[PDB]
Order: structure tokens, then C-alpha cells, then sequence
């Protein structure tokens, strides 16, 4: 019923990170979040997406599970996306990449 | 599997490290050697997931904790100092404590 991550890579992950500072950081989250509501859960081949916000203020990181990496690229190429992503990039320059899992263990 | 949860019953460290193409396959071999031999052995440990980006410039451990003290507690043991010490010398880490704040996933 949640987001697992697992090294077998049967999913594209990208980890985006979105530094802030402190006093912009909860509208930063916010405006995520309504993206994710409202847009990207609803991307062909989304598969998951998790905003976490740094304890010190100063980052917000998005970890997003895809069926392929054009699934993301697709979704950040559509104009559609405009009027959701528009507002974050005035509030951080977002650092996105696509990642192998290379190593998972839960005891 | 590590589950991602907006109920935070675990604490949650996104450590960024930050590196060069040349450079890191080393570090990665580094910190999964760290991880197999130092950390999943720690008090609290929960679960540690490695993470290469594609372009060969970053590193990220997506790890959980019982609590924030526990590996704040493995990072001040001297006995982390052979494993730690090498890392180092290739990257300058930034690492942090993280608030899972938003989670979804398909069914
Ligand atoms: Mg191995």
C-alpha cells in the first residue's frame, strides 16, 4: 500500500531537490504537493511520488518512481504542466536526475 | 522493502553527495561497502538505499533510523572513521534529516 524502493530497478527514479531558504520553504512544499494532487499522480506511467522537506529549512526533495524515464521527461515537456511547475521555479531552481537503486537492505 | 510513510514512524536522512564521473563508482563501491560492513549493523538502524545518478555526478543514501540520535550517534563513533575517512576523501557530503510531508502511489 506504499512506495518501495528496491534495487531491482523494475522502475525509473528521479530525485529531484529543490533548495529553498527557510521562510519560502512551506510554499515551496505546498505548491508541490498540489502538483503532485492535482497533475502528476495522473501522468501515464507515474508510479509514485514522496515530498520530503528538510528539518533545517533549506531543501525540499521530491522522489518520484516512473515506469520509464520518458514517462517524467514527457510530463515536464507538456505545456499542461505550465500552470503547476511555473510557480516552484519562481521559488527554487530545481536540480532533477534519474537514478539507478544500486543497493537496498531493511533489516 | 523500505516504505516510504507520511506517518515518519522512522526518521529519515537524505545525504547528498556530490561527485564526478571518474570518480564515482568508487565512492558508490565505497558506501555500499560502508553499509554492509559498518551501518546496517548500528543500534536503530532501519534501512539504507543507494542511489547513482545516471550522469555520473551524484550519490544519494536514502536511510531511515528508529531516531535521528541513532545515526547521529554511528557518525560521531570513531569506530566509522576507516569506513568514512575514504568517502571523504571523494566527496564532501551534505547530509540531513528529512519530514516525509506527501506520499501517493497507484494501485
Ligand atoms: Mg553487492
Amino acid at each position: 500500500g506504499m512506495a518501495e524502493i528496491s534495487a531491482d530497478n523494475e522502475f525509473a527514479t528521479f530525485i529531484n531537490l529543490f533548495p529553498t531558504k527557510p521562510r519560502d520553504q512551506q510554499k515551496l512544499v505546498d505548491l508541490i504537493v498540489k502538483a503532485h494532487e492535482e497533475l502528476i499522480r495522473h501522468r501515464p506511467g507515474y508510479v509514485s511520488g514522496n515530498v520530503h522537506r528538510s528539518v533545517d529549512g533549506y531543501q525540499v526533495v521530491d522522489y518520484t518512481q516512473w515506469r520509464r524515464r520518458e514517462d517524467f521527461e514527457a510530463m515536464v515537456r507538456d505545456p499542461a504542466s505550465a500552470p503547476h511547475f511555473m510557480p516552484i521555479g519562481e521559488l527554487t531552481q530545481g536540480k532533477q536526475g534519474a537514478y539507478d537503486v544500486v543497493y537496498t537492505h531493511v533489516t
